[PDB]
C-alpha cells in the first residue's frame, strides 16, 4: 500500500531525470557542434526545451500531487503549473507542425533541402511560436476562460489543496482544437506530402548512387584503373596525370582530381546515354529492354554499369523471363548467379526492383531520406501519445465521466513521458550519435 508509492515515486523519479537528461544532452550538442547548426535543429532545440520545461516544471509536481493524493503547493502555483503544462503541449506540435511545412518547402525548393529560412528568420519563427502557444495557454487560464460554473468545480478552485483542471465545455473544445487538432491535421498532411516528394525523387541516378556510391576524388577500381564519380572511367592509363586530362576534358575545367557531386551526376547521365545505345546495339538485350517499363529499364542498365552488356548478355534465361513478364521467375534465376554472390544486397535491391517495377527497395537509403523518417518518427510517436489523450476532452464534451479519472490521469502521463523519447529517437542520426558519445566522454 505505502511501499507502492517509493516504489513508483522512484520511477517517476527516473522519468523526470530521463526527461531532463536526454533533453539537456540534445540541446548541449546542437549548441556545441556547428555540424549540427542547422535550421531544422533550431526546431529541435526549442523542441527540446519544451520538454525540458515539462521534465523539470511539469512533470515533478503532477508526480507529487499524484503520490500525496493532494496538492501542497497552493493556489498560484497551481494555476501557474496548470499554465506552463498546456503551453509545452501547445509550442511542441506547434514546433513540429513548422517542421513539417519547413521541410516540404526545403524538399520541393530547386535548392532542396535547404531551408529557404535564415538562421535569423527560424529564431523569430520559434520566438513567435512561443509567443502564440503562450497566447493561447496563459491568457485562457490566467484570465479564468476555461473554468467551469459548477459547484465541485468551484469548491476545488477555492481549496488551496485541490488542483483539478475542471473546465468549462466552451474551453474544452474550442482550445483542444486550436492548440492540438488544427496544428496536428496540417503536421500530418503536409509531412505525407514531404514523404510523397521524397518518394518522387528515387531515379535511376540515385538507385546507382546507393548501389555503386558516388566519389568526388579520383580513384583505382577493382581493376586498378583510375575512376571517379558513379564508377566513371577515366583511362586504363597507370598516369594519374592522364586520368586528370581526360577528367578535365571530360568535366570542362582544371578539376586537379576533384569534382562537385552535380558534375558526377552530369557525367553519370552521359555513361547511362551510353548503356542504352549499347543495349539497343546487343542483339540479346534490345529486346528485352524494349519491353521493360521505365524502372525496369534502370533496372538492366544498372546491371550493365556493373558487368557490361557481354556479362549481362550471358543471363539468357533470366533476360527471357524478364521479357515474358515472368518476374518471379526471373528473380529465381538472377539469385542463382555469381552476381547475387559477389553483391548480395546490390543484386538483392534490383531483383526486388525487377519483380515490383518500382522503386521500394531504394525506399530511405540516402542519408536525407533516413533523416527525413527520423521526423517523421518524432511527429508520429507524438501524435500516438497524445491522441487517446485529447481524444477523451472531446468524447467528455460529448458524454462526461465516460472515461474512468485513472484512465484519463493515465493517459496524461502517456503524453507527459512522451518527452523522453525524441532523445532516443536522435540516436537513428549518425551526427547526434556521434555528437552524444562525444559529450558522454567516450
Ligand atoms: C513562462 C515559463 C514557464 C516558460 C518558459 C519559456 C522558455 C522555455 C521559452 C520562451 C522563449 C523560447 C525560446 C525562444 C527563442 C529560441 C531560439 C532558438 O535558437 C532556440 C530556442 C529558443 C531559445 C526558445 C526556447 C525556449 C524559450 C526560452
Ligand atoms: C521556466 C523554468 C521553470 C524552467 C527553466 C527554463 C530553462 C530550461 C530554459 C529557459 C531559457 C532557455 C534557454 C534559452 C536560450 C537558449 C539558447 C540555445 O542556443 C540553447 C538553449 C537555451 C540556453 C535555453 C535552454 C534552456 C533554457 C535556459
Ligand atoms: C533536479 C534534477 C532534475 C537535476 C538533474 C540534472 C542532470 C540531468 C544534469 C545535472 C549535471 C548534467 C550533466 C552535467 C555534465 C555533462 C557533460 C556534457 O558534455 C553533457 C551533459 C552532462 C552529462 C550533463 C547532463 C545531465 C546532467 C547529469
Ligand atoms: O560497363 C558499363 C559501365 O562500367 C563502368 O562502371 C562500372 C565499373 O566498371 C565497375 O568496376 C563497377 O563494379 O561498377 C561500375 C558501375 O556500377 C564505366 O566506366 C561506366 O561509365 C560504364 O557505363
Ligand atoms: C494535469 C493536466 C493539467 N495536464 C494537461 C495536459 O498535460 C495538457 O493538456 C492540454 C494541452 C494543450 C491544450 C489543452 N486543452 C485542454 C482542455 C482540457 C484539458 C486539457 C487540455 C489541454
Ligand atoms: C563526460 O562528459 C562524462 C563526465 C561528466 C560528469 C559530470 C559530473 C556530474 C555530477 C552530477 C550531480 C548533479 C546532480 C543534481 C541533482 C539535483
Amino acid at each position: 500500500d505505502e511501499v507502492w508509492v517509493v516504489g513508483m515515486g522512484i520511477v517517476m523519479s527516473l522519468i523526470v531525470l530521463a526527461i531532463v537528461f536526454g533533453n539537456v544532452l540534445v540541446i548541449t550538442a546542437i549548441a556545441k557542434f556547428e555540424r549540427l547548426q542547422t535550421v531544422t535543429n533550431y526546431f529541435i532545440t526549442s523542441l527540446a526545451c519544451a520538454d525540458l520545461v515539462m521534465g523539470l516544471a511539469v512533470v515533478p509536481f503532477g508526480a507529487a500531487h499524484i503520490l500525496m493524493k493532494m496538492w501542497t503547493f497552493g493556489n498560484f502555483w497551481c494555476e501557474f503549473w496548470t499554465s506552463i503544462d498546456v503551453l509545452c503541449v501547445t509550442a511542441s506540435i506547434e514546433t513540429l507542425c513548422v517542421i513539417a511545412v519547413d521541410r516540404y518547402f526545403a524538399i520541393t525548393s530547386p535548392f532542396k533541402y535547404q531551408s529557404l529560412l535564415t538562421k535569423n528568420k527560424a529564431r523569430v519563427i520559434i520566438l513567435m511560436v512561443w509567443i502564440v502557444s503562450g497566447l493561447t495557454s496563459f491568457l485562457p487560464i490566467q484570465m479564468h476562460w476555461y473554468r467551469a460554473t459548477h459547484q465541485e468545480a468551484i469548491n476545488c478552485y477555492a481549496e488551496e489543496t485541490c488542483c483539478d483542471f475542471f473546465t468549462n465545455q466552451a474551453y474544452a473544445i474550442a482550445s483542444s482544437i486550436v492548440s492540438f487538432y488544427v496544428p496536428l491535421v496540417i503536421m500530418v498532411f503536409v509531412y505525407s506530402r514531404v514523404f510523397q516528394e521524397a518518394k518522387r525523387q528515387l531515379n535511376i541516378f540515385e538507385m546507382l548512387r546507393i548501389d555503386e556510391g558516388l566519389r568526388l576524388k579520383i580513384y583505382k577500381d577493382t581493376e586498378g584503373y583510375y575512376t571517379i564519380g558513379i564508377g566513371h572511367l577515366l583511362t586504363k592509363s597507370p598516369s594519374l596525370n592522364a586520368a586528370k586530362s581526360e577528367l578535365d576534358k571530360a568535366i570542362g575545367r582544371n578539376t586537379n582530381g576533384v569534382i562537385t557531386k552535380d558534375e558526377a551526376e552530369k557525367l553519370f547521365n552521359q555513361d547511362v546515354d551510353a548503356a542504352v545505345r549499347g543495349i539497343l546495339r546487343n542483339a540479346k538485350l534490345k529486346p528485352v529492354y524494349d519491353s521493360l517499363d521505365a524502372v525496369r529499364r534502370a533496372a538492366l542498365i544498372n546491371m550493365v554499369f556493373q558487368m557490361g552488356e557481354t556479362g549481362v548478355a550471358g543471363f539468357t534465361n533470366s533476360l527471357r523471363m524478364l521479357q515474358q513478364k515472368r518476374w518471379d521467375e526471373a528473380a529465381v534465376n538472377l539469385a542463382k548467379s555469381r552476381w547475387y554472390n559477389q553483391t548480395p544486397n546490390r543484386a538483392k535491391r534490383v531483383i526486388t526492383t525487377f519483380r515490383t517495377g518500382t522503386w521500394d527497395a531504394y525506399k530511405f537509403c540516402l542519408k536525407e531520406h533516413k533523416a527525413l523518417k527520423t521526423l517523421g518518427i518524432i511527429m508520429g510517436t507524438f501524435t500516438l501519445c497524445w491522441l487517446p489523450f485529447f481524444i477523451v476532452n472531446i468524447v467528455h464534451v460529448i458524454q462526461d465521466n465516460l472515461i474512468r479519472k485513472e484512465v484519463y490521469i493515465l493517459l496524461n502521463w502517456i503524453g507527459y513521458v512522451n518527452s523522453g523519447f525524441n532523445p532516443l529517437i536522435y540516436c537513428r542520426s549518425p551526427d547526434f550519435r556521434i555528437a552524444f558519445q562525444e559529450l558522454l566522454c567516450l
